[PDB]
């Protein structure tokens, strides 16, 4: 699949399962 490489630059998400987590914590301002 076609990893992400923009969205996240220095720190990528081999699962997406994480990210979704992550982007709780960027979406906060």
């Amino acid at each position: 699949g076609q990893q992400y490489t923009a969205a996240i630059k220095g720190r990528t998400f081999r699962n997406e399962k994480e990210l979704r987590d992550f982007i709780e914590k960027f979406k906060g301002r």
